[PDB]
């Protein structure tokens, strides 16, 4: 589906008055056939996708909004659909070609300190500036006061734009100021190149520099390029986030290109030393990052994954390779922010209707589809992966389910198979399929200040971004004709992550790295800060500030939640410890508290929370003295999306 | 716009219960069905996924009826082959509508063997194992997050061998898990089958010569409140008038006096009159602080405006339900020309008219031109008090003689008379009773709503919501009044009538406690008589809860509270006890809106967090949680609350 403009607030002292252009139906219908006949105008104009409804101010010849909200999306027009001219999602900024009828704003020269910013309601909120993206509201007002109005205009008193309005800073659910994309920002966007090629490996500088590589896993950004540098003579250090790749390498480079390199992943070390060495990004925090002197070449693969232990080891490179004397850093991926899901021609697509024998979220497969071969089935929990291999074999299909936890094993590598599997096949096994059936969802963690007492963790069921649509096809049409059938035909923006994956890393540091909170944050602080890699809120100072809190954790606890691989195995622990302390019950019986077992007998009474990270069944205190610190820790500024 | 079937769940043949879904129709397909009415897609199984244009839910076709609950479908028509299927049952008591089951569309058979252990299916094709613990109870074998049970309304609830128990309606939670689960029994959906089709209510009953509760659908035209008394009291009954507005009630006993004769008693806060006649007219309030029925006076006591859900008005309706019978009087009237599960139809009289883009005056994304409202008399309904005042600013400097009304404000700056505009909320309803040769509609409306959100309590938004079948008829209403009107408007949409908030029950124990020395316990009688009596607008019962809550707010400072009653504002109890325990601990109020005024005062020796019982809105203040009022509202979050999905 296409953007959509729906209406237009209509700017005029400053006032506006909004217009209506559009209902539902209409919206639908637009967003599908990507035309769009009405006549645009005004310099604001209020938009949505089949999702959100947001803002687009006009400026330069440029209608500009949030990448948040448009993602990579093309925008409805007269002819047909509009590609997007800008996307710049390290600012959250895109940007199409104004259509005829549209007014733009031109850019504040002299710079007011007062400013207005107009909601998509037509209000004019008064707004004091504090910084290059920064001002505070005149009158803290509730956020949800300010939702749907991200890519509107702030002004200057004159009406000229100052930037656009892209997300809310509140304190304990109030807003007191705003988080704006600078007129200059877009100025400079538009004097960058909408064509950079990043296919080809840079060439090694002679001073240190951080290199972005765009190709497809096959092409040899992983073995025949760390070759051609260990030719030349440098040392590489190739990171990877899974197991079976990293060691998949060690006997592929062997036989290819007669290099018999260091492999060093959690389950096995390798040292030939030999001048290339593949790891774990979590192996390679196990020895503590970057060794004085080591490396050349720091290449860090599959750069798009945004679980904690890539974040935190992509980080930890940054923040110490040119410290570590590396003169190259190359960021590695076929699906950098802001890509979308082209085409492929080895890989034909076929729409799932509701003709099969064999229900799957709410279509159908065929037999026939599955009958003979190797296929690939993708769901979204294990409970479902359970479910669809006892279908499967219960009609005589050789099927076999896969997740997290299982061992690899149950493969199997050779022969007619239908594999069910969850994301952590993308981890867990290297193979390709004959066809690839993809279910088009994933579960995802995010974070909620829900101030009951302190923050929430939900896990929710979700669409797919660009990236795991791209990721699961791609396990199928790797040099031999591959099939990919779906169950629904959009994606989400790529390139984002939640602030519970920030959370997560802190976590993961603590549990699993000896490092302490201001550590992580400094190896996050080196993430966020690099151009190209994706992207989340600025919640550290807040994620800092909890975990510091935490203190004398219970060594068994924290060992025990570790070891049953539960998420947040800190966080867990840590709440465990205050409950045996307390000598308290824990928030429930789930699973999640199984290292409290034992202790059910004599703990009694109200739990002390901390936090929320499932339901909570006991009755609950506030009084325990780490609850007041994490509550007093919400009173932090949070950026949150509007 | 009509429900659509989007899909289905089908459950097994066999063996263990389970299902899978099976979806038929996206988005798109989906509002062009609910548009035309017109669904030519064959139905297979017995459970549907239904959805409208705003939400998704369930129908399990039983007995050749596709049943679903009011609080999702309202009483909208379904989609079928040959365009849209009206309702035949719309039992709004119990929170079930029924369409006549299309072309071949399969129904599950009822519990003949009465089992206790049960199935609940959801919209995910799951099957969640149920231990019946009431007629219309059961707990779940496993809590779980209320979340997981969302837009499975309408589903089934089967005993082993895969007979429908009942209807999924509602979770019932502690905290945010749901423990039980609410239904509507299998035998509510035969109770609701073995009646008339049609009822009639046109008429004024006959007076029984045994105490009954009659209603009174008729139009406001009809003389609910004038010829149906004086037709009584012509046959010699003495009869009281309740009636929600003090303009109002006044207005029909000085038409009583002129048109049909005599001189009857008036009774309000500003004018009370004892004639010594049989006719009394009454507002619910000065009923209410007179403490309701004294015993003897009257043999019928008609309730107008039966569909208000201001809690005068409904804590009014329940003191005369629970009080009438020991009083004496033979009959209760509920009267009302839009009952609950109403809609609106077309009116003779008047012209309904598309707002556009085209036109001088915006309004709410659309556009009124100032032709149509330079010639005469006409009334524009806008949400709040700002519009309101913004919208008279604009069209008097066009050349229009326009005036806002609303709370406050006193009524006649309306002219009476002249040549007008007048722009107002919906406290004209209430305040001015004329009418004008147009109605232009904002088709919105501001409502309030409660928030179990444990932060530490509850939270009272105040929030913008589109208007419901009876919004749209009244303030309609107030055009086409036997001669010729226009109504233009800027939705054609429309809510389902005669449901409302828990934050309405909230304002009753809050006005009891504020205004009439109600007990929390004297209340809930009074709301409990209420919530049995049938016909009238429907709730979720919180009662207990509200209940236990004002229960503990006690020893409030009387001089805070009589402020928040004098300053008209919504719930002045909850306002003045926040302000009296802040000001008892020299704390500030949570943040200084106008909500706050009554401690402006003492701004300078107030200091520190605030010690915060609940939230009725921004709270910008830090807060303490220790105070013991807090604690003890945290306790009563522990109680059993039902809430829809
Ligand atoms: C413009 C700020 C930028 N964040 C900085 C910390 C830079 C960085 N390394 O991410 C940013 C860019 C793009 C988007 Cl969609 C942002 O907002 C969200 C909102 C929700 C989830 C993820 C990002 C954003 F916050
Ligand atoms: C079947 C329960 C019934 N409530 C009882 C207290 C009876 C009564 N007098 O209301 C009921 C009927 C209809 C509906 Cl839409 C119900 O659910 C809601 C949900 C949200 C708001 C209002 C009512 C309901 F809860």
């Amino acid at each position: 589906g296409s953007v959509v403009i729906v209406g237009r607030i209509i700017l005029s002292s400053i006032t506006a008055y909004s217009q209506q252009t559009r209902g539902l139906l209409g919206c639908i219908i637009t967003s599908l056939t990507g035309r769009d006949k009405n006549q645009v105008e005004g310099e604001v104009q209020v938009v949505s996708t089949a999702t959100q409804s947001f803002l687009a101010t006009c400026v330069n010849g440029v209608c500009w909004t949030v990448y948040h909200g448009a993602g990579s999306k093309t925008l409805a027009g007269p002819k047909g659909p509009i590609t997007q001219m800008y996307t710049n999602v390290d600012q959250d900024l895109v940007g199409w070609q104004a259509p005829p009828g549209a007014r733009s704003l031109t850019p504040c020269t002299c710079g007011s300190s007062d400013l207005y910013l107009v909601t998509r309601h037509a209000d004019v909120i008064p707004v004091r500036r504090r910084g290059d993206s920064r001002g505070s509201l005149l009158s803290p007002r509730p956020v949800s006061y300010l939702k749907g109005s991200s890519g509107g205009p702030l002004l200057c008193p004159s009406g000229h734009a100052v930037g656009i309005f892209r997300a809310a800073v509140c304190t304990r659910g109030v807003a007191k100021a705003v988080d704006f994309v600078p007129v200059e920002s877009m100025e400079t966007t538009m004097r960058s190149p909408v064509f950079t090629d990043n296919s080809s490996p840079p060439a090694v500088p002679q001073s240190f520099q951080v290199a972005h590589l765009h190709a497809p896993t096959g092409s040899g950004k992983s073995t025949k390029v760390p070759a051609a540098y260990a030719a030349q003579g440098y040392k590489v250090l190739v990171l990877n986030p899974s197991v079976a790749a990293t060691l998949g390498f060690g006997a592929y480079m062997s036989k290819a290109h007669g290099i018999d390199p260091n492999i060093r992943t959690g389950v096995r070390t390798i040292t030939t030393g030999a001048p290339v060495t593949y790891s774990t990004y979590g192996k390679f925090l196990a020895d503590g990052g970057c060794s004085g002197g080591a490396y050349d070449i720091i290449i860090c693969d599959e750069c798009h994954s945004t679980d904690s232990t890539t974040i935190l080891g992509i980080g930890t490179v940054l923040d110490q390779a040119e410290t570590a004397g590396a003169r190259l850093v190359v960021l590695a991926t076929a699906t950098p922010p802001g890509s979308v899901t082209v085409p492929h021609p080895n890989i034909e697509e076929v729409a799932l209707s509701n003709t099969g024998e064999i229900p799957f979220y709410g279509k159908a497969i065929p037999i026939e589809a599955i009958r003979g071969g190797r296929h690939l089935i993708f769901c979204h929990s294990k409970k479902k992966c359970d479910e669809l291999a006892a279908k499967l074999s219960g009609l005589g299909i050789n099927a076999v389910a896969y997740y997290r936890g299982l061992d690899v094993s149950v493969i199997p590598t050779i022969g007619d198979v239908v594999v069910v599997a969850t994301d952590a096949l993308m981890t867990g096994y290297t193979g390709d399929f004959d066809s690839v059936i993809d279910c088009n969802t994933c579960v995802t963690q995010t974070v909620d200040f829900s101030l009951d007492p302190t923050f929430t963790i939900e896990t929710t069921t979700v669409p797919q971004d660009a990236v795991s649509r791209s990721q699961r096809r791609g396990r199928t049409g790797r040099g031999r004709r591959g099939i990919y059938r779906f169950v629904t035909p959009g994606e989400r923006p790529s390139g984002m992550f939640d602030s519970s994956v920030l959370c997560e890393c802190y976590d993961a540091g603590c549990a699993w790295y000896e490092l302490t909170p201001a550590e992580t944050s400094v190896r996050l602080r080196a993430y966020l800060n690099t151009p190209g890699l994706p992207v989340c809120q600025d919640h550290l100072e807040f994620w800092e500030s909890v975990f510091t809190g935490l203190t004398h954790i219970d060594a068994h606890f924290l060992s025990q939640t570790k070891q049953a691989g539960d998420n947040f195995p800190y966080l867990v622990a840590y709440q465990a410890t205050v409950c045996a302390r307390a000598q308290a019950p824990p928030p429930s019986w789930d699973q999640m508290w199984k290292c409290l077992i034992r202790l059910k007998p004599t703990l009694h009474g109200p739990t002390p929370l901390l936090y929320r990270l499932g339901a909570v069944q006991n009755e609950v205190t506030l009084t325990h003295p780490i609850t007041k610190y994490i509550m007093a820790c919400m009173s932090a500024d949070l950026e949150v999306v509007t």
